[PDB]
């Protein structure tokens, strides 16, 4: 009596995500807006569970991160059970800690965000 193995991509976020009694004095990169703001991705993304407002630090490099937008880019397609950081670029599913594959290669899709 099992189903879902992974489960869904809306707890995975939390699960490495730590939602914050209020949003911190971070700024969001992803949509380069105010966590104290709506996020941006709002208008893309129309999931119930989580929220635009919603906002949580990471468990790993402590980087707030609007909880919506991690879904976003995460379900966008990077939907293999785990969840990067577009900031400091740390895995929480893949390896925690040294880069995917080492050197990831990007051919056509390639972030740039500092
Ligand atoms: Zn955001
Ligand atoms: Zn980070």
């Amino acid at each position: 009596g099992s189903s879902g193995s992974s489960g869904e991509p809306e707890q995975v976020i939390r699960k490495y995500t730590e939602e914050l009694k209020v949003a911190p004095e971070e700024d969001c990169i992803i949509c380069m807006e105010k966590l104290a703001v709506a996020s941006g991705y709002s208008d893309m993304t129309d999931s119930k569970a989580l929220g635009p407002m919603v906002v949580g630090r990471l468990t790993k490099c402590s980087h707030a991160f609007h909880l919506l937008c991690l879904l976003a880019m995460y379900c966008n397609g990077n939907k293999d059970g785990s969840l990067q950081c577009p900031s400091c670029k740390t895995i929480y599913g893949e390896k925690t800690g040294t880069q995917p594959w080492g050197k990831m290669e990007v051919f056509r899709s390639g972030p740039s965000s500092g």
